[PDB]
């Protein structure tokens, strides 16, 4: 602030200025004290030469000739030197006395001292500096737009050089002017009776000698400026390249500096070569990253990670990550986790320390741009079995995931078509068995054909995209489970008819109206599960009777009003979903569905229940729901295996006590109105709620 | 990696030795020059009437 801004030439100039100021003050003092002119009339055994002149006349003559004969420069030399020294001092100190650049200088001094003070600089070369990086970058952005301070300093140096040149040029001629003795011929005759006078003043010779030495000082002063001027105009201090810190410490950051920054760097380096080295560290971005890593390590402990450990959806020990700046190393200390979850974590690099986590088979990624290490990639290829990835604009999709051979289940949540899906070939995935895609795929990508040799389950659930091209799905010979949710086909696709190995079929939100393609489903004798969620189905074709393998039927949220009798011919159906439909009467043929265990007609218009419905003694889940039933038949007591009942939303008046005969159906599984439950006998309700 | 400080100190000592040598060399001769009394003959005649 007051000392680190002085190069050696500046110190020498300051010392010379101090010496010149002392010389000027001494000269002024002697001029005031002893600088007197003695005068005598000039023209006239040797005897005395009395001039019969009084003291007053002598003083008058001294004053007159002093004003006349004595050289103006000779008389003004002390004041002249004092003024020149004061101007030199003022132009030297105006560099820091100007507040506009003084603020920048003070900020630079503070930041340089703080950066040199931080031991983390030495640690990086071999705590709160993390926030100090923000001040460092603020200063580098703000002050690189300056360079005016360099121009100010150059102008000051030029002014000093010009002053020195003028000083030498005129003082060289003026020094010879002064003389010890002098002669003056003023018109003091008829005033004092004399005209010619010889005079002298004491300081002259001394002044001469003094002036000589003074000139020498100024000469050196000028020479000093020349060197600095040469140093100003030989090195081009506007740009500074380290080329040594990068070579030694092996850091490619800190490329270069602007005019003002290079100027200040040169000044500090000339003042001290090591201060620049210590200050350059906080410009490095990699150093900032490592300091943030150290701060995160201080912030994060394995205890916090183990606290956040929980059970994932697919039965694994998972550590969800929701907002982090990287990978804490303590996470690699906890190998018991089988799954890992990442949410909104950008700029992630996976080191070889992932090899520590042996018992890892699942990974969850939510909007994360992640890259791996070679050992990390090999470990993921050889160990991972399940993978979940969420990406928004494909920038968080890691390409190396296409090379994981041992992966079994993969989940994609992110648009791929944005028409063709932007999917790379799935050839390396030699063990992929389950695939789930959440995208906007219009035509099926060819990459899936590269995995169908061992693929068993492929799921594509678009947000409404029509599956216009079904050509590749016929290649899924090994596929046993297929779900096409919101594929907007409006009909049963012909591709599904080409998959004889299929077992479970889902067509949720496909808006199927004409479903007369059931005959084609007769080519599939393994169709155990068929799903038709959220469609406009109003008619059930008779051909559904020919599906021998049917075990589960789904027709919830459709336009079904009158359900045909032959719909009950599939005696092997165990799950029958008829809720949220226009069903009003249940045909008695449902009694033949002895194997049935599920029945849901919630949000339908059912008004009565046939007694044959109670013949299905294997029914363990009966969801009557919100219907138009006004009374409850006692035959419900026959269902000893019934575990769940849902009759809330109906017109029931009194519940028969036979509901107590349902052993597996308790109060928790009983969905009835409060009055309906209270109408039951005390013993029945006590046995339902507890064991009395 | 320094050793420049030793050279600086050597230069300072050499300068001091040279200064002392010059001081002795000229002061030894110059001391005898001064005298208490002195005589001067200047052209102060026709100015004060004496030389």
């Amino acid at each position: 602030a007051f000392r680190v801004l002085k190069p050696w030439w500046d110190v020498f100039t300051d010392y010379l200025s101090v010496a010149m100021l002392m010389i000027g003050v001494f000269g002024c003092t002697l001029q005031v004290m002893q600088d007197k002119i003695i005068c005598l009339p000039k023209r006239v055994e040797m005897k005395g030469l009395k001039t019969d002149l009084d003291l007053q006349q002598y003083s008058f003559i001294n004053q007159m000739c002093y004003e006349r004969a004595l050289h103006w420069y000779a008389k003004y030399f002390p004041y002249l030197v004092l003024i020149h020294t004061l101007v030199f001092m003022l132009c030297s100190n105006f560099w820091f006395k100007f507040p506009g650049s003084s603020s920048k200088i003070e900020h630079f001094i503070s930041i340089l001292g703080k950066c040199f003070d931080s031991p983390w600089t030495t640690r990086a070369l071999s705590e709160q500096a993390k926030a100090l990086f923000e001040k460092v970058k603020k200063f580098r952005l703000h002050v690189e737009e300056g360079d005016i301070l360099y121009a100010m300093y150059v102008r000051q140096t030029v002014l000093k050089v010009i002053k020195f040149l003028i000083i030498i040029a005129y003082n060289s001629a003026l020094v010879s002017k002064v003389q010890f003795t002098v002669d003056c011929n003023v018109d003091i005759q008829d005033m004092t009776g004399y005209k010619n006078f010889s005079c002298n003043h004491t300081m002259a010779h001394l002044f001469s000698k003094l002036s000589f030495c003074y000139l020498c000082f100024v000469s050196i002063y000028g020479l000093t400026c020349l060197y600095t001027l040469y140093w100003l105009f030989y090195r081009s201090l506007r740009e500074y390249s380290f080329e040594y810190v990068r070579q030694e410490t092996g850091i490619d950051d800190i490329p270069d500096v602007k005019n003002d920054f290079a100027f200040m760097l040169h000044m500090i380096d000339q003042y001290d070569p090591l201060y620049s080295k210590r200050f350059a560290v906080f410009l490095s971005e990699v150093s900032e990253n490592k300091l943030k890593q150290l701060n995160l390590n201080n912030e994060w402990t394995p205890d916090k990670l183990r606290q956040k450990l929980q059970t994932n959806a697919h039965n694994r020990l998972e550590l969800p990550l929701i907002m982090l700046s990287g990978l804490p190393d303590t996470v690699f200390e906890i190998t018991e986790l089988q799954s890992l979850k990442l949410e909104i974590i950008k700029n992630v690099m996976i080191p070889a320390t992932i090899a520590q986590l042996d018992n890892l088979q699942e990974l969850c990624l939510h909007q994360c741009s992640v890259k791996i290490h070679s050992a990390a990639l090999s470990f993921l290829k050889e160990n991972l079995k399940v993978l979940s990835v969420k990406f928004d604009d494909m920038r968080e999709l890691p390409p190396w995931m296409y090379g994981l051979r041992n992966l079994e289940e993969l989940y994609l949540v992110g648009s791929l078509s944005h028409k063709n899906v932007t999917l790379e070939s799935l050839r390396d995935l030699k063990s992929l068995k389950i695939l789930s895609i959440k995208s906007n795929v219009s035509k099926i990508p060819q990459a899936v054909v590269d995995v169908s040799s061992h693929l068993q389950k492929m799921c594509v659930h678009n947000d409404g995209t029509k599956l216009v091209m079904l050509n590749n799905l016929k290649k899924m010979t090994n596929l046993t489970e297929l779900e096409l949710v919101h594929c907007d086909l409006e009909r049963i696709p012909h591709a599904v008819f080409s998959l004889l190995s299929l077992q479970e079929l889902d067509l949720k939100e496909n808006n199927l109206k004409s479903i007369e393609e059931i005959v084609s489903f007769q080519h599939l004798r393994k169709l155990t599960v068929l799903k038709l969620w959220y469609n406009s189905i109003a008619y059930i074709p008779e051909h559904i009777k020919k599906l021998t393998s049917l075990e589960r039927l789904f027709f919830s949220h459709n336009k079904v009003e009158v359900l045909p009798s032959h719909l009950f011919l599939c005696n092997k159906i165990r799950y029958l979903d008829l809720s949220y439909n226009d069903i009003r009467f249940i045909p008695p043929e449902i009694g033949v569905l002895q194997s049935l265990q599920y029945f849901s007609i919630t949000c339908n218009k059912v008004e009565s229940l046939p007694d044959e419905l109670y013949f299905c003694k294997k029914l363990k889940t009966l969801k009557i729901g919100k219907n138009s039933l006004s009374v409850l038949s006692p035959k419900i007591g026959n269902l000893l295996f019934l575990s769940y009942l849902d009759i809330k939303g109906n017109h029931f008046e009194v519940l028969p006590p036979e509901l107590g005969d349902c052993r597996a159906l308790k109060r928790a599984r009983l969905v009835v109105e409060d009055a309906l439950f209270e109408t039951l006998p005390s013993d029945v309700r006590e046995q339902m709620k507890a064991d009395a």
